């Protein structure tokens, strides 16, 4: 059961010592008693003994055996933020003359290290469409290694048929590695190493830490994956701090009270939104009609509360500013996994601009919401304000 | 003075807000008050305004300013170790077809980074002598674009003629980012910057921090080359914790007293076991003899208290544990840098195999000794204990 | 306002968070004074929240001071290293030698040992009185009591308090009276103390407020009658909390509202469970009709938290004592409460008399208190059966 | 054992440290017992290092206090929230209505406030003596006496004790008075309470034992004979610190021994400079020849830290105080010290003989407290130089 294994993932005697939370030990230098203790912790240094600060201590080796028990992985590996995991989860796996496929409704950071890094390392990439399901087979080369998913999709909020992709890519390039971004999903909302992703990545930044404090990335990897991509992010460097690690861990307790809430709140704004006289579409993967919401219906077990609308009008500056300066509720600011409820607008020629081999097909300025733990009544007063401003 | 500039380097009023030390902000979203706010951070999201947290808060800006006022940078870029300084600061700077001259002392996993890592990406790296000189002419090719010096070297001591390899470098290859590993200089007893290196690199995870707790990179870049540092690392997710940016700050304060005190505690240690009997060699920077030794007498300002000396005995298993499992007062563990004394042993045939491209010239075990802060003749008392059990 | 949207922006001025979501942690001893002007006006508004010296507290303790005056409706907000500290030192820094302090026979046992371990020896005579007793109180008031000191429910028995009746007894005999509650089990927020004419309301934020077991930290809220004395004193006596805990308990604050909702509706059912039972005599939970002040509960509170405890139709013996306990999969043995996790204590009839003076329990078969926390209710219920074929 | 290995060394057990350089943080309230056995053993070694409940302190707290015991050299170290704190609840943690505490008139305000503030009001009475009385200390006493509360260096003047005349004196007429010193400046190591017959030594730990101005702690390391008591009273008011609070100060004393000998360094080296300065009348340094008490401290000390006072030959008016304060630039106004930073305060003689209480002051210009940090000490006294041609 979901919430039983939020309150307890990782919470092994080892690692708690006597408190209910894991220990925060914190250390570069980790002791060793003896030469045959060094060869010990030598041997299990990718294996959860204590060798050396860069590879963990008890309290990362604890959020890593929680992630792989919420998520069903092999392994856990940690960076200091999500776009530091997206980055050097695709880089672990790439060489020149690699191609890499991604969904064009990516996280923009995740496109444009690839058409800023990887290009000069002799890595193309190429993009596609987030509804193609089973077509994504045009896209396909003999040297395509990664194909990256996000679903829902960054901003529009489109949801993949993860099956189709799936099933398209192993029967073509059976070799490839197949990532997901599930940040929005928290990892525990669509259990992509059950669909036959190999690497499930978050930004733990947002829902897994909840409050909008502390940043990591983490990546939980199927046994095929696992090695390589820990010790290729190693050889990069890439952890944590341990404090963070102990937060992470944290917010994962409350995950299952808040990702209830957010969704019961931001399903209920969406439906009054997509129904109110200012709007001209609701993007709410919970939502019947929006982009993919069959997938999300069939292969997700809830939503969390960040979803977008677009406004009838594409509003100009004056507009955009009666509208967003005067929210007394939602606060303007990136992310998003929060208690807080925040605001963000996109021009439709800002989406154009980041979504590479596409096409968008709205007008209007769209608007970014996300639904925190405020009382949802005081969310949609705010919201109603809002559109009086801009009538 | 550096001791001055150490306890007041970072603490400009609009970042300790009343208090002696920098505030600790932890975020991930910052919030923008209006359109108007959100545009002039956007444009100054670079520039030390408050923007999203993985480009910083008000107490990174804080440790970007000191670390920018004491090694004599234009910017200072940030990572969660030091071997994500060194990794995404070369990468920063490559491409495919380039090759990349590294000292074949430098630290094992900088190494295994180009061996491992660069070359599946077409980029190829060779190695050289750190006492070459202006002879680095001869390892320099058209399409070196990185030249890496790490002084003094990693577990061996060597000290590089920085002025000559500048000198030779930009007179072949004018284009090359030269890189510097700072981290036994803790950046301030050796001012790369002033000798014309383009980035000087630390672990300040060692003597920055002091403590042997927090892990964290950094990379002190001219104004040349901090643009494209910064906003490469920025792609590949780049960035540490505020509260292991508050303790790197918080670190500076005492680095001048500790620094001295492993300077004076060090070098009576090296003279005391190049008297030794039972000692063959002793690499240390300051001690008179020593590879390189000259170089440092005139380009360094002090000494930090991590040197090495080689027994005359090559010990075989049995003698290795009698030796090191028996200290009192040196601990076993990696890194170095702190307030405790610790103890590693390398044999010679562990070195060959990370030297390409050289030749080892001793036949002893290798000790490296890190000098902390306890009393010094409670430590060479300790180390008279170690020989007796190994005559 | 209402509470959700309240919880989440308690504190949060500007001022406070200087760009960020939730508070700046400013850690500070030393606080600067850029000149003599200023070090004048900083320190004519030391207890006013302008930054004067870290004792004092920092924008981080100043942000969570706010947040607890604006959802408790206090004017000060008094700050302590966890709650013991603050129901000590809040009744020390109203008492003096010959003064006597009225306190509920089911207060938490530290509370009443600080009365009978330390007051009495400075000339301070303590008394108690029954949960229950409401307008009857005026027999045990004397015409040198100074505090009448409230817990609702009540410490591991959970009775709740006919405060209404109390407090307006209280006033009719001694107007004057400093009138406090232990008020940690509603978490402030689900009684409003303050509003029914309590002077104190005073919390172990370490349990709800924090909500995840790693923080300790006690708060008491002042009206604006009571405020300076509790400070100043309390100020003297040295007590303050770091500001980190400080940052930590106005976090906690922002999932109080989602965790409260989901502690009320999960003990709730387990309570329902329990009291249809076989191996169960009765069950005390304040939000359960038939437990003692339950319609105190229904008319005064707008909530329920997960604490609440229940009597076995055993007097266990030790053998089977350890059998029930030491054999759980879900709940955990441990003192405190208010966190994610699921936690269970036991007393026997005997230890529970023991804490209990001037009155009688009402029980004869082990007392088992539970925290149900955050896990599905149905495995908790699971992991309680399992324990009850272990002793059946 | 040498001062620099015990420093880097103490607390450090592998059952704190599990595998670290430094001891783990263990953040914790609830401790989990995994069975009635391991609870009844926790119970009975709850005040003896076994993980209880986080009132009594965590793993992470148990490293602090053994490390304190041994560089203290006492039986136990009772933990508070900040040094007044400490102060506070020490004394009171040993007395009762009736008693009388005998304090030094040089002891921290706050001190003095607590004792005429809040002792009064509990039937216990305070008076004070001068620094230098000694052996004639005896004139003093009472018959009851409780309490002896030295403190050396003074706060501010810097007077130090002839603590051996003292205590001989105390002990020949009161051989059972509780005897503590505020021994804060001396950071509890260059002067060693215990071993001169002084029961308790109280630091405010956020001072030199933290050494960088960002937590506040207060410590209380006992002999065996007064242990108990001062843990168990000082539990009942609910005192304790953090556990992260605690691990800031394991670590700061890893570096007190480079940090005091800099201190000492530079502050004897402003010092003698601002002794042969004209606009100079006295300097109050410990380690200064012809400051109060210089041969006890030359005697009894192992060094000095880098705290002083020195007196003005002008009483400053207003407007010369704000022109010499307000325009350093190396200097900070802020209370507090024990920091890498340097900072100064000022006290008119007015100002300093209203906290001279039954003795009177000796000095008639501006008093001017220095800190003198790990800034370069040329620097310093360029700063300092600047702020006489302002005022001349
Ligand atoms: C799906 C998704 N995956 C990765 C990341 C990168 O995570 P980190 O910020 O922790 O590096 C983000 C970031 N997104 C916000 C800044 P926003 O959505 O406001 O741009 C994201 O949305
Ligand atoms: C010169 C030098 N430069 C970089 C690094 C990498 O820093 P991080 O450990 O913070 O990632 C090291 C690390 N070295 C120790 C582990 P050791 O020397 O014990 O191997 C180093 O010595
Ligand atoms: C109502 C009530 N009021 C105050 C306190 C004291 O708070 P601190 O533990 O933060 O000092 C408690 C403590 N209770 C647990 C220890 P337990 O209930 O497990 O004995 C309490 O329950
Ligand atoms: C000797 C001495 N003993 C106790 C304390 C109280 O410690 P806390 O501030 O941690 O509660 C002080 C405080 N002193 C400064 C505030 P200042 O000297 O600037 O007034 C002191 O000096
Ligand atoms: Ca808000
Ligand atoms: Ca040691
Ligand atoms: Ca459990
Ligand atoms: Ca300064």
């Amino acid at each position: 059961k979901l919430d039983t294994q939020l309150v307890n993932a990782g919470r092994s005697k080892k690692y708690t010592l006597g408190a209910v939370n894991s220990v925060i030990q914190r250390a570069s230098s980790l002791v060793f008693d003896s030469v045959e203790a060094k060869k010990h912790a030598t041997r299990n240094r990718a294996n959860g003994e204590l060798f050396y600060g860069r590879r963990g201590t008890l309290t990362h080796f604890s959020l890593q055996q929680a992630m792989c028990e919420l998520e069903g992985g092999a392994g856990c590996v940690l960076f200091p933020c999500g776009a530091a995991a997206v980055a050097n989860s695709i880089l672990a796996f790439i060489e020149q003359g690699d191609h890499v496929l991604m969904t064009n409704t990516a996280y923009e950071s995740s496109q444009d290290f690839c058409s800023k890094i990887l290009s000069k390392l002799g890595v193309t990439t190429s993009w596609f469409d987030p509804l193609i399901g089973a077509d994504i087979v045009k896209h396909l080369q003999p040297n395509t290694k990664i194909v990256f998913l996000e679903s829902p999709g960054s901003i529009t909020m489109e949801v993949h048929d993860v099956p189709a992709i799936v099933a398209a890519v192993r029967s073509v390039v059976p070799d490839a590695i197949i990532m997901i971004d599930n940040t929005w999903a928290a990892g525990v909302l669509f259990k992509a190493l059950d669909f036959g992703i190999d690497v499930s990545i978050q930004a733990a930044t947002k829902y897994l830490v909840g409050h909008s404090d502390a940043m990591i990335g983490t990546a939980v990897c199927n046994a095929r994956c696992w090695e390589q991509l820990r010790e290729n992010a190693y050889l990069m460097g890439q952890m944590v701090d341990a404090d963070t690690a102990y937060i992470t861990s944290r917010g994962l307790r409350t995950l299952g009270v808040r990702l209830r809430q957010h969704h019961e709140s931001s399903l209920k704004v969406a439906e009054w939104l997509a129904e109110h006289p200012q709007v001209a579409r609701v993007n709410h993967p919970a939502l019947p009609g929006s982009k993919g919401h069959e997938f999300w219906k069939r292969d997700f077990t809830g939503s969390s509360g960040l979803f977008s609308f677009v406004l009838k009008k594409k509003l100009n500056n004056e507009e955009l500013a009666n509208y967003l300066d005067n929210f007394s509720l939602f606060s303007m600011a990136y992310s998003w996994g929060g208690y807080e409820s925040l605001i963000l607008a996109n021009q439709p020629e800002h989406i154009a601009a980041i979504r590479p081999q596409g096409e968008i097909d709205f007008s209007g300025t769209l608007i970014r919401l996300h639904i925190g733990l405020e009382d949802v009544d005081d969310l949609i007063a705010d919201l109603d304000a809002g559109f009086a401003r801009i009538v």
